[PDB]
């Protein structure tokens, strides 16, 4: 049982236990800062911290929040929580299972969790997510962070508090399973309106990339938004979907493992000629083929620059996280976003800038408005290289809209190089 697994740490109510890591003091302040800085401004918010343990995130929320409900099902973690946070007067405490937490409906601006769904069975996962829908105001936020595929301490097990003599009951699910669950969930309120989670992004916690070489500490930020259309509303269908999504992912690995991108020869060649201080932005949606993508690890090895790469298909995003763990190149990080605009939205809010773009199907896959918005996250006169499928140069040139703030300086037939159909290398620059 998960309660007895955690209750046995009752006398170790400390940071090591919260991260199940004997070296947590090398990680905790950086992990906390990574998570906090990706959250919305929670000044004046009603926050709910579920599975809070001793309350390390509650300590930070209390500085600015209107109110924090801080909850956990281990009584002595809440006792240490109250002791550590005794100076604050804006925190109420509940010893409760996440599922039995009492929160008023439409009362909460942020439901915050960090390592929780991995301690719930599939049925409990779904029921809990539906509880957060009920607690959240419209436009409210849900934060989820989970250990995907393997424990946070990774294969080395260095510093892990998991006993080698006892089984570990934790569920280490695929990041693509949680992502689809959040994407497809639907909930109907007491007045008959249906809602969904707008999943703003999926990201790896950088502290664990940098210090643990673990890209599979994945977290998500979601907004509760109206949804007349549906994904899956039935709880039992949602439960079954989680198993189907795992199977589909296993077949994606079987298909993709060890296959190099058909675009790799062209990209290596031109990028070997170009000089791009800033990270590079990589975008790979894989619209026409699962085998046409940007090899970010080759970009980083050749340019020496850090790379932020976006995959918009949850299955391919998860596969590239696998590749990151295998390559162990800290310069490369992957993210998931619904589309280009979602990525621009996030990075623009951070006022981040990228030194150039290397993409496949950037024009094939994206609206005119989003391509026009891309300048918001790019350095001045940044250059964009994208491999585009087309019927012909004339087909492409007709009915492609060049954003007013850039110009295409080359549309080169590279069809003979993108092979196991017409492929164009489009070279553009910001004006
Ligand atoms: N079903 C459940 N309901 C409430 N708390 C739970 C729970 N399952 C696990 N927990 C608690 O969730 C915590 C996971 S360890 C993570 C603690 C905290 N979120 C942090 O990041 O620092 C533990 O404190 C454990 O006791």
């Amino acid at each position: 049982t998960y309660f007895s697994f955690w209750n046995k740490f009752s006398s170790n109510a400390d940071i090591n236990t919260m991260m199940l890591n004997n070296n947590a003091d090398q990680l905790e302040p950086f992990d906390r800062a990574d998570i906090i800085q990706d959250l919305p401004d929670f000044t004046g918010m009603n926050v709910v911290d579920v599975g809070a343990g001793i309350g390390r995130f509650t300590t930070t929320f209390a500085q600015r929040a209107k109110h924090v409900v801080s909850s956990d099902f281990i009584d002595s973690f809440i006792e240490k929580n109250k002791e550590r946070n005794a100076a604050f007067e804006n925190i109420t405490y509940q010893v409760s299972d996440a599922l039995g937490l009492q929160v008023d409906p439409q009362s909460t601006d942020l439901v915050f969790t960090n390592w929780l769904l991995m301690y719930l069975n599939e049925q409990e996962c779904v029921r809990f997510l539906m509880k957060t829908m009920e607690w959240l105001k419209p436009g409210g936020y849900l934060h989820v962070r989970e250990s995907c595929t393997e424990p946070s301490t990774g294969k080395s097990k260095t510093g892990s508090m998991h006993s080698d003599k006892k089984a570990n009951p934790t569920h280490y699910r695929y990041s693509s399973v949680y992502l689809q669950l959040l994407k497809e969930l639907r909930w109907t309120d007491a007045r008959g309106m249906q809602w969904r989670f707008n999943v703003l992004w999926a990201k790896s916690v950088p502290t664990y990339v940098e210090r643990v070489l673990n890209w599979r500490q994945v977290h998500w930020l979601c907004v509760k938004v109206p949804a007349q259309d549906g994904g899956i509303s039935n709880e039992k269908a949602l439960i079954s979907a989680m198993g189907r999504w795992k199977i589909i992912q296993d077949h994606t690995e079987y298909l993709l493992n060890g296959k190099t991108s058909w675009a790799t020869d062209v990209i290596n060649n031109v990028i070997s000629k170009v000089d791009f201080n800033l990270p590079l932005y990589v975008y790979s949606p894989r619209v026409v083929s699962p085998f046409v993508f940007v090899d970010s690890h080759n970009i980083a090895a050749m340019t020496g620059l850090s790379v932020w790469a976006v995959e918009t298909n949850p299955l391919f995003y998860r596969h590239m996280l696998n590749r990151c763990v295998e390559a162990k190149d800290r310069r490369v990080q992957y993210g998931w976003n619904a589309d280009l605009q979602s990525s621009i939205n996030d990075w623009g809010l951070k006022k981040a800038r990228f030194g150039g773009v290397i993409a496949t199907e950037l024009f094939m896959a994206n609206s005119d408005t989003s391509l026009m918005a891309l300048k918001e996250i790019l350095d001045d006169n940044a250059n964009i290289f994208t491999i585009e499928p087309a019927l012909s140069i004339e087909d492409f040139k007709e009915n492609v809209v060049v954003p007013e703030n850039m110009e295409m300086i080359a549309i080169t037939d590279v069809s003979a190089y993108v092979v196991c159909p017409c492929w164009l290398l489009v070279h553009a620059r910001l004006l």
